[PDB]
């Protein structure tokens, strides 16, 4: 063990935590913890991990930060792979989406995985006809994120851009990564492969309590941009990036949020609390409600013109 252990955990935490400005008093609690003889009296490594974990809680107020003792932890490395041609990547993407026109000429696109910039640029031309051209002529659009739990940050501009004006460029999100000490800015793209959907047609996004990750960010941003109505349940409240980090040559690990979104409109984030629906309904009922909203609103102009004269 040693007191060295505490010092080395602390450095990993301090060097990587996404919000260093909130760490007043931390260096001091580290010093105290290193000389706390009750801590020094712990021989059980799992008890040591639990104690340090609760100690940081009563110091930092962030429930995502944890120390664990994990002997026998092996992380599954990415699998070995031959060349995968673009046509087979396109077939894999087809398997993660459901594209449909629902009665009423309403576009439906269920997206299980938000694809990243590389994939979108390289395989997108192979999917234009299959996904996008099918739903382009619809009068309204429903994006179904109710079961979306994975995705890439770099895909966000590709979704938002199709639903917004080319000009002015929109600053969609700003993400800070503490480990890289870098801010990543996400902007709309004035030129796209496909045609824009326009700004007039209704866009509704369906959400569930399971909706997690980049999908929460897409919905949050389109909501704050006043482009989309959110229908369903409050989303899960994920984190842009967690890292689980080994402490030296020891079996202790520090788990820390290392990146965060700082929304250009709200100043806040989708993270932790998730995104609140505009129309709150059970997730199983979200699709029916979205359809009903779109249908009613489309009826309004004709109603008005009959009443006016
Ligand atoms: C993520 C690793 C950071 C290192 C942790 C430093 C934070 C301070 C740790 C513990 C505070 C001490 C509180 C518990 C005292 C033990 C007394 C008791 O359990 O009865």
């Amino acid at each position: 063990f040693s007191p060295t252990l505490i010092a080395d955990m602390a450095k990993i935490f301090m060097d990587n935590y996404c919000s260093p400005e909130k760490l007043t008093g931390m260096e001091e609690a580290i010093d105290a913890a290193s000389s706390n003889t009750e801590i020094l009296s712990i021989s059980d490594p799992t008890m040591l991990a639990n104690v340090l974990t609760d100690g940081v809680k009563k110091t930092i107020s962030d429930s995502r930060v944890k120390v664990t003792y994990e002997p026998d932890l092996i992380l599954a490395a990415p699998p070995a792979m031959p060349d995968i041609p673009l046509e087979h990547l396109a077939a894999m993407i087809k398997g993660t989406v459901k594209v449909e026109i629902l009665e009423g000429n309403i576009g439906y696109l269920k997206i299980q995985h938000i694809i990243g910039e590389e994939m979108a640029q390289k395989v997108g031309p192979l999917l234009l006809e299959y996904i996008w051209d099918k739903i382009l002529p619809t009068s309204a659009m429903i994006l179904d994120f109710r079961s979306t739990v994975t995705g890439e940050l770099s895909g966000i501009p590709y979704i938002v851009s199709y639903f917004t004006d080319p000009e002015p460029l929109i600053h969609i999100d700003s993400v800070y990564d503490r480990t890289a000490d870098l801010t990543i800015e996400l902007w709309s793209m004035p030129t796209l492969l496909g045609k824009r959907y326009g700004t007039s047609k209704p866009l509704i996004i369906l959400t569930s309590k399971d909706t997690l990750g980049i999908a929460e960010d897409v919905a949050y941003c389109l909501k704050n941009l006043k482009r989309a109505t959110i229908v369903g349940e409050n989303t899960a409240g994920g984190t842009v990036k967690m890292s689980k980090m080994k402490v030296g040559d020891t079996d202790f690990y520090v788990t820390v949020p290392v990146a965060k979104s700082i929304n250009p409109i709200t100043g806040k984030s989708w993270e932790i609390n998730g995104v609140a629906p505009d129309v709150d309904v059970a997730a199983e009922d979200a699709l029916d409600a979205a359809i009903a909203i779109i249908k009613l609103r489309a009826e309004i102009p004709a109603l008005a013109q009959a009443a006016a004269t």
